[PDB]
């Protein structure tokens, strides 16, 4: 169906229409007509080749241009906030404000009121929920992107909460990928199902199994070793994106292509690869991305800042790099399809153990074949190594994805959420906790819910005992300050026990080590990994510092080498953070403590919250001693200055290098740089046009 069949406001037609679209996909014609345009929920479960955003993206325009209001779309990940923003930039000429709000969650952030569409993850959501934003209660339908993920661990409870305590009071989309239990989804979305397997370029999908690729017709095609497939697709002029588990071998992969690669590069190609090559930051993880791009292959992870990784997807996206090499994690922000997809790896290291990468995820990663543009076959081919061939096939190709379970039970989501409905949503009896309960995906999927009728009952006892929450004289639950705090902080309740629990110890000894170390033990932040090689150094310089720790044993939960490695993660961890606070040039940090761009990033702006986050519970506490201190410590972790560059921090395009640049030739307050000729600044070694002209506007 055409833009012009659409039964939605004529805003939104001249919107589409001046994108570049005039018609609409199969699946995206039968999830416009469901019924979401009249305020239906709906569950769409189709290929992401056919364009689920947009679906979307018509719905919430629609529902609030007739209703007004707000429309909340929630991303997966916070690192993919910025490319919705970006895309939902035309909105704008309509008169619809756009707005990203993934961080800061001890804040209602009432500023959002003004704006129309927002963008954030479940958790800066829930966290908005929590503080009862003044806005909430104008969200008429929030979307949520990539809903599958409520079957997923880590975060799934979060994103299954934040639909139950929204279901029925604003319209619900989900945009999903293809599972074993659609129905029982839907159903307990009170939602219309939409589910297609039909995508613009039609999709092969196979096992390569030595020196073969059996297709599922049947059919089979010589290939020497797996990586001819990538040379044949160079060699036809298209491009291939391969998979891998772990960042190193992602780089060496990549690298091993790169030199193959190169040869089948025009005299052009070459050349622009060197430009770009060129342009990459001095640094380990960039000298290898600079050597392998220079070869027409990169290498995608987590490990790469953010910098890198927009590059490497935009020029794959433009086909100067003819081939990706990536790993899992953030391999969403790669955008751009490949003629084909091959993934290497189908088994990944697991807790427990190793086990196969779900077939949901590979479907997904099968699904990125076939770019619109330039193919009319993508290929999506299996690599079987260790595996039978015939069982690879049967398993992920012939196979149903499979179903989704709840994971409310998750112990750290679930204390959190049951001290957040105490403290935050007036939840005082048990009998009102298990009613919540009741209405939950995971009470949807059940005949009983005993066994987490007891997880919760022993949660309030952990509650009561650490004094979250307490019994008052009417035989009802009630929050504690301590309790409130940490809900509206979103910290998880264990960490807030670790702050109380230790508390005494970071007033007698207040030092950045020991918080630094504090806070990477606690369970709302991934601490740095460490190799066997750096282990004895370490260790060395633990008995340096011991003495400055709050939690200085390294086995008091046992020997577990789990145990251990943990310790010394957040040991490493403080480390590279204070060097961070010493100014410290990331590209040394990067190199003596064996750490990557990507994770200092993450890591930094966790650390920032947590250190807040001690922070105010050492005020809950009253222990205000180390208030100022830890403030003072908090903007020095926020921007990675020592605190004398603190007032230069809010300064347009001025990082830690640029603040010590000006401090250094007198510019140190806003005072100095108010009354400077921009020859001045322009003297600077590290400042340029683009920054005078900023930090001119900036002051007038």
């Amino acid at each position: 169906m055409r833009v012009d069949e659409l039964r939605v406001d004529e805003r939104i037609k001249s919107t589409l229409k001046e994108r570049g679209i005039e018609s609409f996909y199969p699946p995206q014609a039968e999830a416009l007509k469901s019924g979401i345009l009249e305020g239906k929920n709906a569950l769409i479960s189709i290929p992401t080749a056919s364009g689920k955003t947009l679906i979307a993206e018509i719905a919430m325009v629609h529902r609030i241009l007739t209703q007004g209001g707000k429309a909340v779309y929630i991303v997966p990940l916070k690192a993919l906030a910025e490319e919705k923003f970006q895309e939902f930039q035309d909105w704008e000429k309509i008169g619809l404000r756009v707005a990203m709000a993934t961080g800061d969650y001890d804040s209602k952030d009432e500023w959002l009121g003004k704006y129309d569409i927002i963008i954030a993850t479940a958790e800066k959501f829930d966290s908005l929920l929590r503080h009862g934003s003044s806005w909430i209660k104008d969200v008429k339908i929030l979307v949520a992107d990539e809903i599958h993920l409520i079957g997923s661990r880590d975060r799934g409870a979060t994103l299954e909460v934040i639909l139950a305590h929204m279901l029925g009071k604003a319209q619900i989309i989900g945009l999903s990928a293809t599972i074993g239990n659609p129905e029982e989804l839907a159903e307990w979305l009170n939602a219309e199902l939409i589910v297609s397997d039909w995508r613009p370029v039609k999709l092969r999908r196979g096992v390569f199994y030595q020196g073969f690729v059996t297709w599922e017709d049947g059919s089979i095609d010589r290939f020497s070793s797996w990586e001819e497939l990538v040379y044949d697709a160079i060699r036809k002029k298209k491009g291939a994106l391969i998979f891998v588990n772990m960042r190193r071998k992602a780089e060496r992969v990549a690298l091993e292509l790169s030199k193959k690669v190169k040869s089948l590069l025009t005299k052009p190609e070459i050349r622009a690869l060197n430009e770009l090559a060129d342009s990459l930051e001095e640094n380990p993880t960039n000298e290898k991305l600079a050597k392998a791009i220079r070869g027409g292959v990169a290498f995608h992870h987590a490990g790469l800042g953010r910098d890198e990784r927009v590059l490497v997807e935009e020029n794959f996206r433009k086909g100067i790099i003819k081939a990706v090499v990536a790993t899992p994690t953030l391999s969403a922000g790669i955008n751009t399809p490949a003629f084909r997809v091959i993934i290497r790896d189908i088994w990944r290291y697991s807790d427990f153990g190793m086990e196969r990468i779900p077939i949901i995820e590979v479907h997904q990663m099968l699904g990125r074949a076939g770019r619109p543009k330039y193919d009319e076959v993508g290929e999506g081919i299996i690599v079987s190594t260790s595996d039978d061939p015939r069982e690879v096939m049967n398993h992920y190709i012939f196979g149903k994805p499979e179903k989704l379970f709840s994971q409310l039970s998750n112990e750290s989501n679930l204390r959190s959420q049951v001290l957040a409905l105490i403290a935050t949503f007036g939840y005082s009896t048990v009998e009102e906790i298990l009613k919540f309960i009741s209405n939950t995906f995971y009470a949807y999927q059940r005949k009983d819910t005993y066994s987490l009728e007891e997880k919760i009952r022993n949660i309030l006892y952990f509650l009561l005992e650490n004094e979250f929450i307490e019994i008052s004289l009417e035989d009802k639950i009630r929050p504690l300050s301590l309790g409130i705090r940490t809900a509206k902080l979103y910290i998880d309740p264990y960490t807030a026990k670790m702050f109380k629990d230790k508390m005494e110890e970071v007033v007698k000894d207040p030092n950045p080590i020991g918080i630094f170390h504090l806070i990477s033990l606690t369970p709302d932040i991934t601490p740095f990994n460490y190799s066997k090689r750096e282990f004895e150094r370490l260790e060395e310089e633990y008995y340096e510092f011991k003495d400055r720790l709050y939690f200085d044993d390294p086995y008091i939960s046992g020997y577990d080498p789990y145990l251990e490695r943990k310790f010394f993660r957040a040991f490493k961890t403080a480390l590279v953070l204070l060097a961070w606070i010493n100014e410290v040039p990331e590209g040394e940090i990067v190199e003596k403590y064996s750490v990557e761009p990507g994770d200092i990033y993450r890591i930094v702006e966790t650390a920032e919250w947590l250190v807040y986050s001690l922070k105010e519970i050492a005020k809950v506490l009253g222990a205000y001693e180390i208030v100022d201190y830890l403030e003072t410590l908090r903007v020095r972790v926020k921007y990675g200055i020592r605190e004398e560059l603190i007032p230069l921090m809010q300064l347009p395009l001025v990082g830690r290098r640029r603040a010590r640049a000006l401090y250094n030739s007198g510019f140190r307050s806003i005072e100095d740089i108010s009354q400077a000729r921009p020859e001045e600044l322009l003297k600077i070694e590290g400042i340029g046009v683009k920054t005078v002209e900023a930090i001119f506007k900036f002051l007038g």
